[PDB]
Order: C-alpha cells, then sequence, then structure tokens
C-alpha cells in the first residue's frame, strides 16, 4: 500500500497554469512548497474552484484570485469607482456582475459551517457574499444563495470529489485532511 508525494500529485493531475498560479502565491508569502504541500494543493485545489465557479456563467464574473495584490486591487479600486460600492478590506476571490456584490470562495476538509463562520468573522464586511465548498459535495452560502444552478455546482463538487479520491489512491487524503488547523 504505497504512499504518494503531494507535489507530484499536484503537478500530475493539476493545470500547469494553476501550478504556476499556486507558486507564485506561495512565493509572495516567502513560503516553500516543499515544507508546505498540502497547502500547494489546497491553493490549486481553490484556484480551479474560483476558475471554475467563474466558467460557469461567461462574463458574469471578474476573477480577482490569482492575481498581484496591486493588480487584484487594481480591479476592485475599479469596479468599486463604478459602482460607489465599498471597497472591501480583504481581497475576495470574485466579483458578480449581476448581483452587483464580490464573492468569497472557501473550500474545507472540514465541517462547512465551521469554515463559513470562520470566514465570516474574519472577513468584516457583510456586503461579500461567501460561498463555501467541501470535498464530499457540501456547500454553504451566504443567506442560501448560491448564486449558480445546481448542474454547474455539481460539476465543481464533482471535480472536487475527483481530487479527494484520485489523492485517496496514493495515500494523501489522510494526512491532507488532517493538515487543515
Ligand atoms: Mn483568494
Ligand atoms: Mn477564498
Amino acid at each position: 500500500g504505497p504512499l504518494g508525494s503531494m507535489e507530484d500529485f499536484v503537478r500530475q493531475c493539476f493545470n500547469p497554469m494553476i501550478v504556476e498560479l499556486a507558486e507564485k502565491t506561495m512565493k509572495e508569502y516567502g513560503e516553500d512548497l516543499k515544507i508546505e504541500t498540502n497547502k500547494f494543493a489546497a491553493i490549486c485545489t481553490h484556484l480551479e474552484v474560483c476558475f471554475m465557479y467563474s466558467d460557469a456563467s461567461k462574463h458574469r464574473f471578474e476573477i480577482i484570485e490569482g492575481r498581484d495584490r496591486t493588480m487584484a486591487w487594481t480591479v476592485v479600486n475599479s469596479i468599486c469607482n463604478t459602482t460607489g460600492a465599498e471597497k472591501p478590506k480583504f481581497l475576495p476571490d470574485l466579483y458578480d456582475y449581476k448581483e452587483n456584490r464580490f464573492i468569497e470562495i472557501g473550500v474545507t476538509r472540514r465541517e462547512v459551517h465551521i469554515y463559513y463562520l470562520e470566514k465570516a468573522n474574519k472577513i468584516k464586511s457583510e456586503k461579500t457574499h461567501i460561498h463555501i465548498f467541501s470535498f464530499t459535495g457540501e456547500e454553504m452560502a451566504t443567506k442560501a444563495d448560491y448564486t449558480l444552478d445546481e448542474e454547474s455546482r455539481a460539476r465543481i463538487k464533482t471535480r472536487l470529489f475527483t481530487i479527494r479520491q484520485e489523492m485517496a489512491s496514493r495515500g494523501l487524503w489522510d494526512s491532507f485532511r488532517q493538515s487543515e488547523r
């Protein structure tokens, strides 16, 4: 019953652009992706989920995730200067053009209401919509408003499902699940 390397899995079941954005993301904090390999996969995963979330409806969302902080804040500032909206204190992951609000996407290996509540306490602003996903098909969103339809979110959760089980087949899942706090 062999145990695999998380880094290899990350470089084998994730798209090279995703991986590059993850590497850049960790580098911008100086973190080494060889000490924090579960964080590497968590970031690749979160990235992919945000991207799929935007892909579910083209021309509806603006992506903030994966950008430089300078540029991401530039986009946020532009949007808010266009709408007059409150500049959130923390960088959100998306902007919904249809409901005209910012979205924070969270992905958790733990219970979704816990992650949701921790996000809610952390981000201060009650104007930023929150959407949390798990690797087990569970999701938790603000005001029971899930933005996307069932098929799209099922697409996302199916991808997550795949990630989790492909992790499992390499023995990576237990440590990855345990690593969160
Ligand atoms: Mn983010
Ligand atoms: Mn997020």
